[PDB]
């Protein structure tokens, strides 16, 4: 990835020149590329980035003319796009006020609600982009298909966890079915199955055996770093996450709540009901405390080992024919 | 219309059961039933319907089997959840209070701006329908590409207009060139391009060239129909319309004040400045009277006529080699 990560965002320069170029409609496209511009930059990149270099490892290295990598650097871009409607429009969602420390779009002066607009946009431009790059190839339905599905899963996903928590308190609400559930539609398919699955189409793989099978490893994956993510927010060194976090003041249904909840007797019930999810920091602080006193950081830690086993023998059950190694450059980056 | 328009709201609950039928998710899947049954019911139906009579003047009847129809319906209410999606979310971003009398989706108590999650998924229905019914036709691309691009015009043309009027009094914005281009590209090639041309791919006419010709014919309608639409919001009478204006209240970029300000002599540019655009209803009383003065019911009239004359004309060169009742039927609707 550190390599490869240059020339990605080198080739976005070009994605917006490609989206930006009928000119009585110039104002909107202005607009368009502020838009692609704020939204589209300034992440880690990986979810992208993971579609390049998976299509490296499954394509035989004379398939790689610089027409078949240009597509693989614009499918990954697709993929960062589709993440950036999504968050543009959960900070909507949820009054949030930085992303990655930066102001929130919406929040930006003169943008506010102008904003889903904006995040439809952003939808958009992978398709255009799609059929930019890719209309002629024998794999362009099939991306059209993924990209669509995994952007129904995320939305239901996001359903389900906002019926789930309403910023009104219940716990009743937070269970483990659940918050698996909300994982899964919400996060790890379009994060982990979707930029694997575009290159398993980029390369000719397309059986649904195939699919179904690096979707068992990969939607573990991404519960795995979800539940990692809900662990560091609260216990990460917040200089090597950059992260310092909010979860227990939003009412978030976190792993460590869910957890929590299973390890209670009713004294310790009635208490997190008392404290979970208020601006002042004695009754957050108490969270986090109920939470130590209850060793949550070394159930974490027992769930990441048992966790790592059994992607190990997912990858041993489920990545052949594809080299173990689209899922092993995965697992290294998440389990670091 | 009226015969067909029963069958077509009959299909309805079809297209319900079977976008509601992996069970963890149920509640979310409970969310989606209201959404749709609250924000896909209550309009005329005509875009949908121009799907169904179309797809009938279009095929030989030995063609219309009972499967046929089925999927002309699905993909009228396709069109029909495209709307849904931009209305919930256009209401949003005005921070409207009704939509056809009736309380927007985002002001029910507990919805708020979940309701944009909620859009979100009725974009989303229009692309499972059309796999679930369509999947298998030759059209199927054809149909994916058609709603993605109409997707995409309108929300430039929605960017266009929020450029235009920002709720920030600006009518040096207000120009010709530019109310045209509004119209054609967030409310004219969804509302009247969009049905026929997916009757026309259903029916194997995918020629390009025919495709432009019918969208030249179109847009054209299109154009005249949202003019009489600025037209009758001041003037219509409200019982015959069911609309009460609020257009002079709102900023909008209307045909009407287009039209004004090509025709205003300073005294009138400083007058209608002074104006444009408060609660107070003798500030809008007298731009009604502004209107009146310079003759606009007659600007417009005269407007419907030459409109008229060059429909027809249009019709005349480029309907052939399609039935020229699929233009005029329509015609006959709006002119109406
Ligand atoms: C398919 C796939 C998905 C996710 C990742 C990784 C994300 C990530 C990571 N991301 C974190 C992160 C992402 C973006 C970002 C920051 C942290 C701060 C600046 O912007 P997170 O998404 O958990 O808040 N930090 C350290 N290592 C990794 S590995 C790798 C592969
Ligand atoms: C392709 C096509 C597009 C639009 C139409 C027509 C719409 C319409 C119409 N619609 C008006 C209307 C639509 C829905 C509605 C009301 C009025 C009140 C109840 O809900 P509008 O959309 O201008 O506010 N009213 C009378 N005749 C017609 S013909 C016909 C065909
Ligand atoms: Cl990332
Ligand atoms: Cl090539
Ligand atoms: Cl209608
Ligand atoms: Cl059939």
């Amino acid at each position: 990835y550190a390599q490869e990560k240059q020339d990605f965002v080198q080739h976005f320069s070009q994605i917006v020149r490609v989206l930006t170029e009928h000119p009585e409609i110039g104002d909107a496209i202005a607009r368009l590329k502020e838009v692609l511009e704020y939204n589209a930059i300034g992440g880690k990149y990986n979810r992208g980035l993971t579609v390049v270099v998976a299509f490296r490892e499954l394509v035989e290295p004379r398939k790689q003319d610089a027409d078949s990598l240009q597509r693989a650097w614009t499918v990954g871009w697709c993929v960062e796009l589709l993440q950036a409607f999504f968050l543009v429009a959960d900070d909507i969602m949820d009054s949030s006020l930085t992303r990655r420390g930066q102001i929130c779009w919406y929040q930006k002066p003169g943008v506010g609600l102008d904003a889903i607009n904006d995040a439809n946009l952003l939808e958009a431009c992978i398709y255009r982009l799609l059929k930019l790059y890719c209309r002629e190839q024998p794999y362009y339905l099939n991306l059209i298909e993924l990209f669509l599905q995994s952007s129904y899963q995320t939305e239901i996903g996001q359903t389900l966890d906002l019926l789930t928590a309403p910023q009104n308190v219940d716990l009743v609400r937070f269970t483990e079915k659940r918050y698996k559930s909300i994982v899964k539609y919400k996060t790890a398919f379009y994060s982990f199955y979707l930029p694997i699955a575009a290159a398993m189409y980029m390369a000719g793989i397309d059986g649904e055996k195939e699919h179904a099978n690096a979707k068992k490893i990969l939607l573990e994956m991404g519960e795995f770093f979800q539940i990692q993510d809900d662990y560091l927010d609260l216990f990460g060194d917040p200089s090597v996450t950059g992260k310092i976090g909010t979860d227990i003041q939003d009412n978030k249904c976190s792993w460590l709540v869910v957890q929590c909840l299973q390890r209670a007797t009713p004294e310790q019930y009635q208490i997190l009901k008392e404290n979970y999810g208020q601006k002042e920091a004695e009754k957050v602080a108490r969270v986090k405390a109920l939470y130590e006193e209850l060793d949550l950081p070394a159930v974490f830690l027992q769930y990441e080992e048992d966790s790592y086993s059994h992607i190990m023998a997912l990858i041993e059950q489920y990545a052949a024919p594809l080299p173990p190694a689209v899922f092993l450059g995965l697992a290294r980056k998440i389990y670091k």
